[PDB]
């Protein structure tokens, strides 16, 4: 099985192609984790995954999306990953971490605590930042405050400290969140920035936080572990076949930039869209900027079955499947695949206080 | 749906009438439990199960079945639970604990490293002790010590100390282990028990050890937590009526003295004997037990689908559904479950970082 192969990039091999991609489970305290995330987290390494990402953790408390969101802002915060760390590569999976910054769509409740800004008397909410005092609009209606080139800096510098605390709590795997809507795609597209500095207007200029932050954060991240972007190709707003080739010109940028792979995903950028969901939908789109790029790459949105997932690998649209949803409904989903797929020794995806029990 | 159903037992409710059994680890070290044990049980009582069963806990060393099985035979081991305890509770799954001693069959390798008794000069084996000097024989073939007196009034003494330290521990229910061909039960089998003093011989004699036992640990576990036994009630050696017979008197012994409910079980104290596995095939003995006896109980050995579990429940066959190998298939089962019967919010069997997600 395609699916079961192991995959090496730079000095760290994954046991298989199954990738958990970040997760926001909401259940941090002024970005704290704690045992909510430690047992998640161990158990899904448990299932048999090769690779699994810790949710968006913010570089910076306003960066959060909601009030429960991990962050890594401080040496106290990265101190609370290491257990968790260690956890998962006692279970033969790969640690990573997606770092990240809300943007216009931080301050925001819990999804099922109304998954809207918050109110603005609030005590928990937020001032958000964003390229330009424009809000997402819908149920993010915030305007937020244009940023300075000092809090360009700043949070520049926030993603190169995040990505060292996460080397220094033992991450062998580190993406950043330029994707959904977030603070790194809003730079990039032109329905959010409307800057007039070196950082909006032309191609390089809204490419230039993101091309910035990714050689800023090369210098600290070590060479020898795979640095990884998730990033929103296109946002099915009528614009797709400009938007996806400025994207792929995007991704060689970032190739030459020391990027290992790129999680290739939908902008969310905007609310007016028309997203065609469905299984596997995104796997062309993949492929394409797999092959236009010549750059690895992952995605989601639709894989999470054994056979789409194995299809999608013996085509090349995807190098690593992620596979999300389902390993919240069944943290073994790996062994789940092993089985369907027809895996020798299936049980054995499991460690073996489990695996002994379930050979068939 | 029956299986969703409530349960009240003394002071305790089960959310639902899924419980998991005791299944050993094998992954402390020196009894001591450890991250395994922490992450695989708050992992089980987030997937939903109204009840969490603690593998067998060896009350002193030698009754340990290996040298990978949990102990409780000190403070500093008790102590080791109080964090997995609060963990399932915040779970708001029930937590419980099997207390035991696996007398002749004690001192064998982990099942995945020979599953036989532990040879002469490994210097990880002991001494073994029984009712009486007689080797099960196969692949546990060591010849245990027969206990005097005094070890029968230390090893109570050893399950009345292992009681007191569940409950300071916070568990809220507990488990005798007099099934499985262990210390307990093998009191009771003519097979095992061929003393001539007060604790063999005649029915009375042989219950001995089981009723004083149960009598002991109910001076220190509280009235008002449930009190609960597992016991082989038959044997499938030929002698099936007669000792089923006399389990259903031993089972209204128990129910007199204080037992709350039964897990009824095979005994399995001898190796020349003709099981009939198959789905649910202890349904109707256990259903015998619980009429004869007027006692409620579980069972286990085959109800692992949602269909089986209902279907028992509505019988009047078994009051909770033991289902082990299929949750260390899939930690979320009783989710699983809650969707095949067509459960109304089935996703929030599970917490809701989970649940919100999966509403279909
Ligand atoms: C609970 C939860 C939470 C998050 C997500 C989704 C869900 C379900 N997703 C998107 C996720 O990584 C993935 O792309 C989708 O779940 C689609 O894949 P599946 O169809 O679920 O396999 C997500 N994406 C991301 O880049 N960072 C994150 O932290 C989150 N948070
Ligand atoms: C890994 C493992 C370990 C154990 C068990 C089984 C397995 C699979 N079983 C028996 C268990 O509680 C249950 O009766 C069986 O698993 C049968 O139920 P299922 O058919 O698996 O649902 C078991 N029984 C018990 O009384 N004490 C225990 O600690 C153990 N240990
Ligand atoms: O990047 C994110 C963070 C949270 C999140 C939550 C739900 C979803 O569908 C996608 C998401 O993407
Ligand atoms: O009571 C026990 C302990 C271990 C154990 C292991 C396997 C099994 O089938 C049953 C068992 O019963």
């Amino acid at each position: 099985s395609a699916l079961f192969e192991p995959y090496t990039l730079k000095d760290v091999t994954l046991r298989n192609r199954i990738a958990i991609p970040p997760m926001c489970q909401y259940m941090a305290e002024d970005g704290m984790i704690n045992d909510w995330h430690h047992v998640h987290l161990a158990g899904l390494a448990r299932g048999g995954a090769g690779l699994l990402v810790v949710e968006a953790t913010a570089v910076a408390p306003e960066g959060r999306i909601t009030p429960g969101c991990a962050g890594i802002w401080s040496d106290a915060h990265a101190q609370a990953f290491v257990p968790v760390v260690q956890a998962i590569k006692a279970a033969g999976s790969v640690p990573g971490i997606q770092i990240a910054h809300a943007g216009r769509k931080a301050s925001a409740n819990r999804p099922w605590e109304g998954d809207d800004h918050i109110a603005a008397d609030d005590t928990r909410g937020w001032e958000t930042i964003a390229p330009s005092a424009i809000a997402f609009g819908a149920h993010l209606p915030k305007v937020p405050r244009e940023m300075t080139l000092d809090d360009i800096a700043r949070v520049k510098q926030d993603f190169v400290d995040a990505a060292r605390r996460a080397r220094d709590a033992g991450f062998e795997w580190i993406e950043l969140h330029f994707a959904h809507g977030f603070l790194g795609q809003s730079f990039f597209s032109e329905h959010s920035n409307k800057r007039t500095d070196a950082y909006g207007g032309s191609f390089d200029n809204r490419s230039r936080f993101l091309l910035e932050t990714l050689a800023a954060v090369r210098e600290v991240w070590p060479e020898n572990l795979p640095l990884t972007a998730r990033f929103g190709v296109l946002e099915y707003d009528g614009r797709d076949e400009q938007t996806l080739e400025e994207s792929i010109e995007l991704a060689r940028r970032f190739k030459a930039g020391g990027l290992d792979l790129l999680s290739v995903s939908v902008g969310f950028t905007i609310p007016d869209t028309n997203i065609p969901w469905g299984p596997a939908f995104m796997g062309p789109i993949a492929e394409r900027v797999r092959r236009e790029a010549k750059l690895p790459v992952t995605s989601a949105w639709g894989f999470g079955t054994p056979q789409l997932a194995e299809a999608a690998l013996q085509a090349n649209q995807l190098d690593l499947v992620s596979v999300g949803r389902a390993h919240l409904a069944d943290p073994h989903w790996a062994y789940f695949a092993a089985k369907e797929l027809g895996v020798e020794k299936a049980s054995w995806t499991l460690p073996a206080p489990y695996a002994h029990w379930l050979e068939r």
